[PDB]
Order: C-alpha cells, then structure tokens, then sequence
C-alpha cells in the first residue's frame, strides 16, 4: 500500500479512538482540522507512519491543541496547547455558523435595527463571516464572527437578492455573546426577488439544445490502482484530498521511455483570499480566506453523472472527520475522466507529400466547492504533450448590498436599488518542484528589445535574457506582460541531449495582483497575494502562504517570514508559490446567478525532452 | 437569395465571361486576386448588386490593372492601371513559387555554391519567400523572390531538416532572372532526419489510447439556411470565405426576446505578420504577411472527419477562383459544430435547498490554411453566454538554419548543428462594431488604486475608471496588464433597464507587440502590430491595416494613414483593430513537428442585456 494514498474511514476511526483514550478528544472538544501528513524527505525506504495532524477546539473556553497522532502504531506523538492571541484561531467550525442567526435573534438592538426597517426576524437570514484583524481591542483572544442580513421572503427564495444595508453584528461564537450592533442608517431592501428557477423569471425554457453524447465504448484509457494512483498516456500521479487544500496532486512524473522522470512533487492551491473593495464600514472589513479560514475541502460538493461531469466518468469518494471523528464520505466528490483537446500537431508538406495530423487530448481531474454565496470548481489538466494547466472556474451568486442612489465608485448595479460591491478572487498555487529529482532552479526570462546598429542593421533582431533567482531574498517577483516574462524552473544537474539543463517555464496570466492599499490590514494578512512569484527552500513546516492560523491571526505570517531566512536556492529543493487571480467588477450579466468567469496558469516543457513527446501518438480511429 | 450568399461557381464563370469579353482577360493575364465585395452602408432595401474586385497580374510585364464587376447586370464598373513601384505589387502567385527552384538550377552563381558544399542540384528545394524592401535599388517596380535552399536526401524525406545556410538568392520571376547569389560562407548542411512518420523516429506507436466517440443522435442544434445563414442558441450569423482573409464572420446578432440585436457587423482577420529576430544577412530580410502577401484562404486544407474535426461536423466548400478564372472548390474547407464547454453556471444554496447546474457549449466555425513549413488553424467560438471568442492555433514545422558553434543569442538549437530563428507570429482583427447598431463608441478602462486616508479609512477600496476616445488620433492604445487594462464598445444611444449604455468589453491576452527597433523596415509596413488597439471610422475602402497592396510596398499604408484624417468616433460607425500575436523562442519539444500553440482574444457583454441570458437554458437530458 503505498503512503500516498487516500486516508481512510478505518483510520478516522482510529484517530479518534486514540484521541479519546489519551484524553484529549473529551466531549467539550471539537475537530476543527483533521488531514494525514506527507511522508518526510527521503524516508520512502522503508516502512509505514500513517501520521494526521489535528486541531482541536474547546467549546467551554479552555486552549485549544495541536496534536499528530501516528495510526500504524497507535500513539500520540504529540500535543501542542495554543496561544490563539499569539498564533491565531483555529478554523472556523459548521456549527459555529448557525449560532450568529440564532444567537442575534433574541438580541435587543439586533431586534430594535429590524423593527425599524419593518422585518419579521423570522424572515432574516445572517451570512457569518469571518472578522479579520481590525480596530477593536476587544476582539483580541476571542472568537469572533461578523454577520450580515438577508431577507428570504418565503422558504424557496433567494436572500442574496435582498440585502438589508446599513446593519452588521458582530458576535462572540464560544461566549455566545453580541459584542457589537452597528446600524449606520436604513436602506431600502430591494424588492425584486432573484429566483433563477421561477418560470416568471426564467420565461419558456429553451427546446433548441439537442443532445451531445460523449462516450467511450471501450472505457477510459487512464487506470486507477491503489485507490488514487493514475496512470494515464505515459503520466504518473497520486490524487490526495486535504479537508483544508482539496484536491492535491503528488509525484507528478513523465514516463520517458523507460525512465520515470519526476517533474513536480506537490501541487496545491494552499490558500486563497476574497477582498472587497466597498469602503462602507457596513463592509471595508470583509476579506474571507476560504481556504484557511473555511477549509474549503469540507464544502465540496458532490458531482452528478450529465450534470456536472460528463462522459466516462470515474469518481473518488474522500473521507473526512466530522468535528466528533466519526468518518463521513463525501460520495462523488473528484471527477476524473479525459476530454479531447482538438488538434495536436498538424502539417501538410509540399516537397514530401506528407499529409499529418494528431488530436490531443487532456486528462481532468476536478472538485467543485460552495461556501456561502460562492461556487468554485478546481480543475486540473494534464496534456499529451506534457504541458500542466490549473483553471479555477468561479461561478454562483454575487455578494449584494443596496445602491446608493448617488451611485458609488465601488458597487455596480444589477437590478433597481441592488448593488454587488467591487472584489478580488485571488488563489495561490504552492509547487514542490522536483523537475528530474530535487536539485532545482528557477530563473526569470525576459524578452529583449534590440537597438538598430552594428550587428543589427537591418534593426530586426530581438533576444531573451535569464536571470537566476539564487537567495529567498531575490526571489520576490512581480510579473511584466509588456516583456513576456514568464519563469523556468530547471535542474542544473540534468541535462538533454544538447547539453542544456532541462527545464519547465511557468506562463502567467498577469492579472492584477492585491489592490489594496499596501498599509491595509488585508495587505498584511495576504502578503503572498502582494506579489505573483515567491520562491522559498523546501521545510517540512512551510505549508502554507499565510502561516497555520488563518483566522483572526495579525499579518506577517507565512511567506513574508520564510524568505525572511535568505536560504540558498540554486540548484536545491525548492517550492515555487504563484499568486493568481480574478478582479471581479460585477455586471448586469452576473445576475441573478452568474456565468463561469475562469483564471488560471500552466506549465510547459521547456527542453525536458530531447524531441517531441508525442510522436509516438497514432492516427486516430 | 442573401446579399452575403458565398460566391458561387456559377458566379465566379461569368466574372470570367465579362472579363474575357472586356478584353481585360487576355491569354497573358493571370487573376491574382478575386472576391465579393461588401454590400454597402444602407443599401439593404433594396435589389441586389453582386459585385466582386478583381486584380489582374500580366506575365510579359505590362502593367497590373484593378477591377470590378456586376455579375447580377453583367458589365464591368471599373478598370483602373497600377503603378507598382508607387502603390506595391500584387499578391504572390502559385505558379510563380515554383519558377524560384527551377531558374536558380540553371544560374552558374548558385550551381557553384552548391558544388561548394558537395549538393546534388537534383536534392535541393528552395523555399520562395516574399522579398520585403530594403536597400537594393535595383529592386523597386520590380517582382522579386527570395529564395532559401534546403536538401532533400529522399523524396519522402523532411527537407526542412537540412537547411542550407549562409547561401540565398533573390529572383525576378516576371523577367525569370536571379538578379543576386550571395554566399557569406559554407555552413555544414545538418545530418539527423526530421521524418516523423519513421518508425525508426517515432519507435512503436501507443496501443493505450482508447476511442473518445462525440455523437449527436437527434443531430446539430444549430440550422443553415441559405448555404451560409447560420441560427445556433439565440445567435445570428453569416459565414463568408474571402481568398484573402479566409473566414469572415458577417451580421453577428442575438436574438434577446423579440428583438434581434446586432453585435458585429463584419469580423476578419485581415492581415497577419511573421517577422524574423535573426540579424544574420542570410536571414535578416524574411517577414512574411500571409494574410496581405500569400493570401491565406487559398491555401485552406480540406478538413477530414475525425481527424480534423470531430463530433456531428457540417461542412461548408467555399469557391474561389484559379488564375484563368475558372472556379475551384475547396471541398471541406470549413468545419462548423457544437461542442460541450463544461458548467456555464452552478449554485448550492443553504438557505432555500434549491440545488442549480447548466452546462455551457460553443459553437465553433474553423479553417485550417499551410503556407510553406506554417500551419495555422483559425476559430471562431460563440458561447450561450453571449461571449465571443477567437483562437488561433500556430503549428507545422519550424524554419530552420545552422546553430554556430559559437551559438546565438537569436536561434535556438532543435538537434545537433540544427539551429531555429526567433521570430513572432502576429494577427490583426478588424471588428466592424454594430452593438444595438452603428452608433458605437469606446471606452478604455483601468483599474484604479486608492490611497488609505479619509473616505477610505481601512485602505481597502478600489475602482475603475473609463476614458473615451473621441477622435482617432486618440484612439491608438496599448495594453496595461498591471491595471487590468480593457476596453469597452458600447452604444450611448441605447440604454439596458439600469439606463446604462449597452456594451461589450474586449479582454486582450497582453502578449508583446512588434520588437523590432521602430525605424526598422518591418516597423513601418506592420506599423499596425506596434500597438494593441487602433479604432477607425468606418469607410468602405478602409479594409486592411496594410492596405490593398502589401507586396513589397513601402511602409506608411493602411493604419497610420487612416488615423491621420482625425475623424469624430464618439458615437459614430466605428472599426476596432486589435493586433494580437506570439513571440516564438523554439524549443526542442518543438521539434520535428511543433505541438500546437494558441493566442487570441474574446468579447463578453457588459451590461448589454438586463440580466444573465442564459436563465432559459434546460436542465441537462
Ligand atoms: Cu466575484
Ligand atoms: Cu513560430
Ligand atoms: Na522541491
Ligand atoms: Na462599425
């Protein structure tokens, strides 16, 4: 059995078996994370250590612990009580959500804001949100949500279409305690309701779409064995699943030949972040981390066969902790299943007579997740011609408040008095490079404008320069879409047959990176989100880009304090993170439920191989 | 019948008629050019005037004249004499390609290069290129080709493997005459093959590949009326074939209720540049205009089911015209089908229970043209969401040289002694805009930073700005990644139900534009590649940003000329022109035959309808 492999209900199950015996998983605890540990380096040879790291949260008040435990032995290895106004809060837990609604419920002022505005509290929902680090000193220590109002006018509606402005709680969920109402000033609630199902809204459905069937009579040409390890058109890899990360990828390798070569040891979206862009104090305070605040691997969702994937389908079912241990599936979470790709390679010669073409085709694997308001699909791609390609695909309904009717520099209007306030969704990719072993570097490549003159008459020619990135110091960043810079991650030590190191370059969209003010208290907390390429030494505790504690933690922690050690990376194990993003300025179009809006990046081989990888490719049938 | 109906066989014989009748198609005239020209502004009610443009080449070196004809009266309208050396020659024939290889094997220079270097005359083939102007005075008003020598060892055999560099000559193919041999030294002629149908080269092809099968058992969504009408998905549309620009899209509209609103009236592709980077004499001169010199549509491949196109494919076979104006069809030229394109949109909402998925599909019409060693695939992608998109797809073989044993900083190296030069690949696309009409203008719209201070205390706002271009000498702009930069073809005249002006937004890839130095050759005939987004008024003889005759016409035509006249385009029947292009570095995944590389650009609406279009989309079969 190999150690990447899926964690199991069988080991749930022990975990909190051997929690509970050592006395830590009492009746007043709470899992908040639980996820297995990668091995550590070099230590493949030999045997066994089922290892999960697990924070545990204490619902009377007490410090809460981080504890791993190994699981083919039986023991606690150890246990860490934390300082949470020093480290940060733990994650934000499901049954911590519905306690705002129904804690504001019976509150005076909550109660006296409603009246005002003429609501039956029975008809307002609150979204929870986190709270971030801001102004108010009595929050420091505490767990503390902040909560914004919804109207659903009967049990089928859709809130979002009616937000209640002017109003935002903030609420103590281990106290259970409203430390603050601020009401700032009525707005109308706006009135149209936003029922993408109703056939008042959606008019006489569409009889044109005829189907499209797509079907593989002899089966897919990928194998599964070990539960997650993939075989597919000379790839080789192993599918993990984080509650935290989601879908992870681990040792991504090219058969070439008969050699395996390894190209990227862990692939992950290790944190991501959702800033607004409304100086409202309603919501100037609103940034979520859905990855390290939310854990959006709890939220996946689970795919239905002609509705969310399509074709020869292939699911993996992950299993996760409840916040009691017990082991719950998530049924047909990862899709997997290869798409064609049109066109490989084509050319018609004259001179030989030759007429060739090839299709390509990619592998997919995918989770799509929903937090509150927001869907997101993870897609990632794999190509016959070597070429790796992440997509994030984000859809669902738009966050909403009231537009002022002076208009407003930062919300945009969807429908009368309804507006949607200016964002960011902004992901960072953390890759474990491992191009041909782990002796790695990477170096920054610009075009390069040349002069007309001597050597250069006719003022036609152009170049490229690298420049290798050789202390954490230096290898801070930021893109140049006007130069074409894009990065090559090499091993100097392997060469190909030319004699030059083999290599993969990393293309960036060059979206926008973080706009907000750099002193800002989000700029802090997601300094990774400053920059679109940092480049740290690999460290077994250096997981993710804005430290452990997400929640309520101040800024600097995370990338910001890696590089601060200007360790030496040319030529050494290295771990490249890619800052990406979509700055989202909502339209008409994006309501009453919004269409996919894509970003992402790719990596292609740059001189890995000696020729074309995919000559060995027939003739279609 | 439509006015935008493809031309006919029957149409192109009495063109033919009419001009051998007129006398202006002797037996020493050569047609270097014909197609249907555009109805005009307004004229639709009524009659129609199926006219078509015609340059006419004469072969004993008289002058070349420009033509046009009614067909549906049956006379010619005008016949007009050209200057060449003042206005540039007509395009390149077929015929003349071949005259290059069998003059130089006669000329005494070339025989003793080739005897020089060990070269059976029989094996070498030498690719004709399109000349430029440079220094040679001797060359204006003058019809010259360049030539450069590759061997074949077989004839089955992939010439471009062995190039033979410091060695070209240049030719006169109406006086059939090498005016220059110029041979700055003897390079080693490469030894490895490039045939990547070996199987020595290819070693056993994958028996792993299992069959992917597209099927539409009720057939194709969309309908074609007319031979070219197409109604696909609320969409509206025609489909022309010019010889010159290939595809062009006419009349692009959606049906939004009961209106039919227009979105472009004519989208091409109208001119394309590929300039090389490499300052070596032998190589310094070569940038070729495919769209302007070569004329790409007359190269189409026919497309084959399921190699080239796969799924239910509907083809159209356009006709041109051959040198005597006899009618040529080019059967399966154009690929046109549906294709599935993942979730268009997808919510799970807490609240109300209601779970929400639709799947997304495209419509694709496609060309795939071969000019030499380049393959070029060119689509065009309607989505149900009202997005419009282009791609297109580059691939072939690369041109090749030596490597010098020095190396270069302007070649890369594919195989031993096998250098290839850099060089980009750079398109032009003209949209006629008509959104919601023709009285359109455009918006540039940045991204705005805000400072932390008052009015925006936590420093988490941001914003946008839009700038309007109102007259042309304005409406030059390039691209800004870092700001996010767009642009935005709106109607002022024509509000959605916010009272906003309807729009759509262009999203450009913000690759680099032209690199060579500015007083280059290349820089000022492919002036317009040097910026991202030109805007013009429209005027019926304003057709391609090069102008009418690019072979070896000085620089100055097309673009910078059209701007110059300072025309009002602040709500008025604008032309947008959006260059777009890669900068190829060849790799050795590139390398005997290329993977296919992509570049383009899309248009979403933005604010165009009053809510998302797609609430009428089914729930999937
Ligand atoms: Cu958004
Ligand atoms: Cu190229
Ligand atoms: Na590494
Ligand atoms: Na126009």
């Amino acid at each position: 059995a190999s150690p990447f492999r899926l964690a199991s209900a069988g080991e749930i199950s022990e975990v909190q078996g051997i929690l509970r015996t050592a006395g830590l998983l009492g009746p007043e605890k709470r899992i908040a994370y639980l996820g297995v540990l990668d091995p550590a380096r070099g230590a493949g040879s030999e045997a066994e250590d089922r290892r999960f790291r697990v924070f545990i949260h204490d619902v009377s008040g007490a410090r809460p612990q981080e504890v791993t435990v190994s699981v083919t032995n039986g023991t606690v290895i150890s246990a860490v009580e934390l300082d949470t106004a020093a480290t940060g809060e733990l994650p934000v837990l499901e049954e911590e959500f519905e306690v705002v609604e129904q804690l504001l419920a019976t509150d005076e002022r909550w109660l006296k804001a409603l009246a005002a505005r003429n609501l039956d509290v029975s008809k307002v929902r609150v979204a929870p949100l986190s709270a971030g680090v801001f102004e108010y000193a009595e929050e420091r220590g505490r767990r503390i949500l902040r909560g914004l109002a919804f109207v659903q006018d009967f049990p089928e509606d859709s809130a979002w279409a009616h937000p209640v402005d002017g109003l935002v709680a903030y609420v103590d969920v281990v106290s259970k305690e409203v430390t603050r109402v601020i009401d700032t000033g009525v707005f109308p609630v706006p009135a149209e309701h936003g029922n993408y199902t109703d056939p008042e809204l959606t008019g006489p459905l569409r009889t044109t779409q005829k189907p499209i069937s797509i079907t593989q009579p002899e089966g897919p040409s990928f194998t599964v064995t070990g539960g997650n390890h993939i075989e597919w058109e000379k790839w080789s890899l192993d599918v993990g699943f984080d509650v935290r990360e989601g879908v992870v990828l681990h040792n991504i390798a090219f058969r070439d030949g008969d050699r395996l070569r390894p190209i990227i040891n862990r692939a992950s979206i290790a944190e991501m972040v959702v800033p607004y862009g409304d100086p409202s104090p309603i919501r100037s305070w609103q940034n979520y981390f859905d990855t390290g605040e939310y854990l959006v691997g709890q939220y996946a969702n689970s795919l239905e066969l002609g509705c969310d994937c399509l074709g020869d389908i292939t699911y993996l079912s992950p299993v996760i902790s409840d916040a009691f241990g017990n082991p719950r599936e998530i049924r047909n979470g990862i899709c997997m299943h290869e798409e064609d790709w049109g066109i490989l390679a084509k050319h018609s010669d004259l001179w030989s007579g030759i007429n060739y073409t090839r299709r390509n085709r990619r592998m997919v694997i995918s989770f799509f997740t929903t937090i509150g308001n927001y869907d997101y699909g993870f897609y990632w791609y794999l190509y016959l011609d070597g070429t790796i390609e992440f997509e994030a695909k984000a859809t669902g309904v738009v966050f909403t408040s009231a537009f002022p009717e002076g208009g407003s520099d930062n919300i945009s209007q969807l429908a009368p008095g309804l507006g949607a306030p200016f964002h960011q969704h902004i992901f960072s990719a953390r890759l474990d490079m491992a191009i041909d072993g782990f002796t790695n570097r990477v170096e920054e490549e610009d075009v390069v404008r040349q002069t007309m003159g001597p050597g250069n008459e006719r003022g036609n020619a152009f170049s490229r320069k690298r420049t290798v990135l050789t202390r954490e110091s230096e290898a801070v960043r930021e893109a140049d879409a006007r130069t074409g810079r894009t990065w090559i991650i090499s091993n100097p030590e392997s060469k190909n047959r030319l004699n030059e190191p083999v290599g993969y370059k990393l293309h960036a969209h060059n979206q926008p990176t973080l706009l907000a003010d750099p002193g800002s208290s989000i700029a802090r907390r997601a300094a990774f989100a400053t920059k679109d390429l940092w480049v740290t030494r690999y460290a077994d505790d250096e997981r993710y880009p804005t430290g452990d504690f997400v929640n309520q933690h101040s800024g600097g922690a995370g990338l910001p304090s890696y590089i601060a050690q200007d360790r030496d990376i040319d030529g050494q194990d290295i771990v490249v993170w890619h800052t990406f993003g979509l700055t989202h300025f909502p339209r008409v179009e994006d309501w009453p439920i919004m269409p996919v809006d894509t970003v992402g990046f790719k990596l292609r081989p740059e001189g890995f191989f000696d020729r074309s990888p995919v000559l060995d490719v027939p003739a279609n049938p």
